[PDB]
């Protein structure tokens, strides 16, 4: 309900400064075409890069992490659903590890992420956007909310 554009602006808000950002996309995930090309429009509009890394299987998801990390030097992870592999306890616990390791907030897709370490996930109310982030570790990542926001923020 919160579209990929309007995450991504909330990023650049979230993480002030940040110019690249690697999504770790499941290839078995529906809507690719519509998602992808909206990736791309979100980085042109945000000013922030956007590279993904595609993974169909979990022996993917570590080599592709490393390539979003080494290759193009990102700075946060964005996890755009989780209806497949990024679903699973394995994958998930892979991606906020190695990303906190590298000193990467991540913006996942649901509390079941945040209740694991990921920095701030959204939704969409009445009124708007609302986020819900992870006090513990939004704290020492940084993450500072936009104005507009801060009565519309809910800690885990």
């Amino acid at each position: 309900e919160v579209t990929p554009i309007q995450q991504l602006f909330l990023i650049k808000e979230l993480k002030p400064g940040i110019a690249r950002i690697g999504v770790i996309w499941d290839k078995n995930a529906a809507n690719r075409d519509e998602v992808l090309p909206q990736l791309q429009r979100a980085s042109a509009a945000t000013g922030i890069k956007v590279v993904v890394a595609e993974v169909a299987s979990l022996q993917e998801v570590a080599p592709q992490f490393r390539t979003l990390l080494r290759d193009h030097q990102v700075e946060a992870l964005w996890v755009l659903e989780e209806s497949g592999l990024l679903g699973q306890a394995a994958a998930r616990s892979f991606l906020i590890k190695n990303a906190t390791q590298a000193g990467m907030p991540v913006f996942a897709p649901s509390e079941t992420w945040l209740k694991e370490g990921a920095c701030v996930t959204w939704r969409k109310d009445a009124e708007g956007i609302r986020l819900v982030v992870n006090k513990a570790v939004a704290e020492a990542m940084g993450i500072t909310i936009p104005a507009k926001y801060q009565d519309r923020t809910a800690f885990l």
